[PDB]
């Protein structure tokens, strides 16, 4: 069987074996096709769960130590699900669609979830969380998309773009110099 609903979805797994579940996931759910991407825990990340970098070739994946370490198994391995997808449709050059997650997205998103019994979804909190999360996301063109421990991101409350305003502007100019694409909100 396929099905992740087992006895210990629900609960917190002190070991996670991250490799493990990524080389189980290619295998079962990606028809082996993710051999070029690579899965890796941040301990230092927190503006995401989980973010894929992509180099334009070879594909990154990282999960956030400090906010899935505690938090059920479900929720390792559907943001874990969540991240592979859209791998996938990088690898297989297939990421046209104009939304973040469009037809594309769902077609594995509910294929997957179909075979295993999980809820992998389009956004990207937690099924539990309330609605005080920032919905205004930008992401960097420039090299610090790779770069811990933001990864690209700016994650704000308002339509409000990074720019010379920001105390941390200069210093990027510095060290990335890349723009930031509008993406959440
Ligand atoms: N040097 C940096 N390079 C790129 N982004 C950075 C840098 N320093 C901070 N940031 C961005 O600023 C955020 C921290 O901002 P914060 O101090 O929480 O104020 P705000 O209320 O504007 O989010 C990070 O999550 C990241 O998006
Ligand atoms: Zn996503
Ligand atoms: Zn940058």
């Amino acid at each position: 069987s396929l099905s992740l609903v087992d006895a210990s979805w629900e609960l917190v797994d002190p070991t996670p074996d991250l490799q493990a579940l990524f080389v189980q996931f290619n295998d079962q759910f990606f028809w082996g096709q993710l051999e070029a991407v690579e899965v890796k825990w941040s301990v230092r990340m927190t503006l995401c769960a989980g973010i894929c970098s992509y180099e334009g070739g070879m594909c990154s994946i990282r999960l956030s130590e400090p906010l899935l370490k505690l938090r059920p198994r479900k929720d390792l391995v559907e943001t874990l699900l969540h991240e592979m997808i859209h791998a996938y449709l990088f690898v297989t050059n297939n990421d046209k669609d104009r939304e973040g997650h469009g037809p594309e997205f769902c077609k594995h998103m509910h294929r997957i979830n179909s075979l295993t019994g999980a809820n992998i979804t389009v956004y990207h909190t937690f099924h539990d969380e309330v609605d005080e999360y920032r919905r205004h996301w930008w992401r960097c063109n420039g090299p610090c998309q790779h770069r811990p421990p933001y990864y690209g991101y700016v994650k704000r409350a308002t339509n409000r773009e990074p720019s010379a305003h920001d105390y941390w502007w200069a210093e990027h100019q510095k060290t990335c110099g890349g723009t930031y694409i509008k993406i959440k909100e």
